[PDB]
């Protein structure tokens, strides 16, 4: 049973052997308490749907790189080239195999616009309707495999970025708050970095930031 | 204290240059309740006392391998090549070091069988009487750190293969059932994989078999 | 008020008067408890809803079968001849009268093809659509007079088969479980054997050996 | 998978032809509660652990068959034969298939010599050292498929006698004891009786004093 490896696959194997030659990756991960994320799901689904779980974390994931602007960047052959736009990329996906779309300059939408070009790009990416532009020029990637039921997982570094973050499955896990062990919804989330660009400080300032955003969205208010 | 390499060690260091250097891998893993698991390991004690929690697990895994035929192939240098045969190697810690025995059409085996296989197999390990056979030509590999402790792990893939599973340690753990906090049995399974060959929704849909198929062995009839 | 015996009815009488005067049967009863064969069917019905508590129940004697050969056996005349195909009629009951349609080579079908080809017999004889060989070439007989509403049951055995399965009908009744009384799902197995082929340890290891398959599913995977 | 009919499977198949041409069958059943008779069990282990239920049942039978004279009988070609002398049969299972020793004037043995003749007679047939004379000039016989673990059953009568007696598995099952629904050890007694000899308020007389005796060993000291 041979299958020869062409388009959407071939794309994918020539981007993942050449993120695995040239990076040095280290991983931090974090575990998150989504129930408020989901709370306020819950109260955007009559006047916005499109502002899903994974909106609502992309949202989020965009303040945090305005405040850990090093995780936006790419090593160049030695300098770090620190991306002022943030081009999130994100997997989706598809009966071809796996696309990843790119949210085009993510740092000046809100949060409906996010939502709502997300939910553009994912209906272009199951269509087959993207265009060349829509599927480059990432800054950031993100890799929802909690969507697909993974609890935590390891991603490969969209290269040359210097970081990918995956998202774990959100599902109710038991955790300790206030010293009782009680139900929350939660899930864990995994930063794998260029340790070349990244150190383990600024990946952990990064990754607490951005749990305290999702655990408390009213949080994010504070720039904005 | 200088300890040259040789046999086994010598190997095992050849295998793992030579997978780490070709192969882009990524990692998924789930967490698995196994209450079930345990509880049909017991009512076979008496008649089959072989058919432990790992060769239970193996079964299974043989099916979810049926089922998500990609997880068992090997890339091409480009194509991916698909085996018909389930050719399972599994790591049998020895006082020489690590061997990996492989079970041998895997596929054709009922549990009492594969368990039967893999207690000779295992026999023959730590007795140093494996063929060379006996230790190549595997299609899909297992490493059960979890016997020796381990509650998670990332094990290296078998080049040339696709994907290994890794089986974290059997042991009481907190989980939420029905909105409540118990005590269950769980492992977390990990499994890496050549991201070139299969993507994250591919070993998404194999990962969650398997673990529903763990999680409730009699739905393993449903194509038997 | 004359009725002439014609077509469906006067095959179903020439059968049961040749059975009648050539077999010295007895009969074997046995309680099974059905709580777990109904949640299987549950865990099956939103993949393959073909799989009743019936197709279920046929699957499992299916494995009997296997462990127990005299049971699908022919009396010639002095020899028993052991058939290795079992092929499974059962009482299907339509407009006209009785159909005993056949599921031919049961042995090497799986519990959703035989569930599906099950359902395909079904139609058929509803439909008065099946050829003469889906009506003949059975090796063991099932009677679900249980689906009907009968408690327990004694049907007569196919001739020239040396057993018939009554299946009784599936309600909660009050057992012993760990020495209290509780309602449980249950029905009555009753075999109609020919006491020359088949003995009372040959009829009693059999009836045991399907109880206990249905009382835990899961028990079926050890030789599968 | 030809299989030619001898010796002890042949004995039993020809037994088996001749009683079902020639016996009109009715059968009886009546469910005994078993908590006496396992306590009475228990008392004898220390001093005669050849007393086994099924030695008790023996015993309470030949006291009921003392008071129900037709039931140890035969039809002889019209008149009925009375005997006087008890020669008890019952099934023994062995590798090679059924033999029915028979108890020789069971009327005069007591209870520790009716268990003692029993176990021997079972020795016997396990190590193929009966003679012709302890397998043959039965009156009554007994065939216990309880202790093979089936609930009822219908077995064949021995020709010429006039009825056989089933004893189902001995379990706590639920049951009314004083308009309460409790747990006890029960049985199911059925009586096969030839129709032509024993009428149905000859055998429910005859089971109905059994199901009593068993039900209340002490009441068997009233006529010795």
């Amino acid at each position: 049973d041979v299958r020869p490896v062409h388009g959407v696959h071939a794309r994918m194997a020539e981007k993942m052997t050449l993120s695995h030659k040239e990076i040095p990756t280290a991983k931090a991960s974090v575990e998150v308490i989504c129930a408020e994320l989901l709370r306020l799901r819950d109260r955007f689904v009559s006047a916005a749907p499109e502002i899903t779980p994974f909106a609502l974390t992309l949202r989020l994931l965009v303040i945090a790189l305005k405040h850990n602007v090093i995780l936006n960047s790419t090593w160049v052959d030695p300098q770090v080239h620190v991306h002022r736009g943030v081009h999130l990329g994100f997997g989706a996906a598809t009966e071809r195999g796996l696309l990843v779309p790119v949210v085009t300059d993510a740092q000046d939408k809100n949060t409906r616009e996010l939502a709502s070009r997300v939910a553009e790009l994912i209906t272009g990416a199951r269509e087959g309707t993207l265009t060349p532009a829509e599927l480059r020029g990432s800054t950031f990637t993100v890799s929802n495999f909690g969507a697909l039921g993974v609890d935590d997982g390891v991603p490969v570094i969209n290269h040359p970025e210097a970081a990918i973050l995956g998202l774990g499955a959100i599902k109710p896990r038991p955790v300790v708050v206030g010293g009782e062990v009680v139900a929350r919804p939660t899930m864990t989330l995994t930063c794998v970095f260029d340790h070349r660009v990244v150190d383990g400080a600024q990946v952990a300032q990064f990754m607490c930031e951005l749990r305290d955003l999702i655990e408390s969205p009213e949080t994010a208010l504070l720039d904005l």
